[PDB]
């Protein structure tokens, strides 16, 4: 597999989404509106997270995942419907890709 685990840490200051994988992931993150959404596209690996979204995540209303094929390769799209406006921050560390969804406060 490429993606081996997927974790969501809902908290009031920021919700963290973690995607763990066997190789460093190429990704792109972007926004959509009507409804407010955050979208992550993952290459080589298609990471799908589901049923991990708690009914009390202050940020994530829900998460849908789908993979599409490009030749023998696969692109996975993760879609997070939101409860409030976010400023996402994404960083990689080893085989983990971290996305933290902050509200409107970016630095203390």
């Amino acid at each position: 597999n490429t993606l081996r685990g997927l974790d969501v840490s809902r908290t009031g200051s920021g919700a963290q989404v973690v995607v763990t994988g066997t190789r460093p992931p190429t990704f792109t993150v972007f926004r959509l509106s009507g409804p407010e959404r955050l979208v992550v596209d993952l290459s080589s690996a298609d990471a799908t997270g589901i049923k991990g979204h708690h009914e009390g995540s202050g940020p994530v209303s829900g998460v849908v995942a789908s993979q599409f094929s490009d030749q023998r390769a696969s692109v996975g799209r993760v879609l997070l419907a939101l409860d409030k406006a976010s400023q996402y921050d994404v960083r990689a560390d080893g085989n983990r890709v971290v996305i933290s969804v902050d509200g409107t406060s970016q630095s203390v």
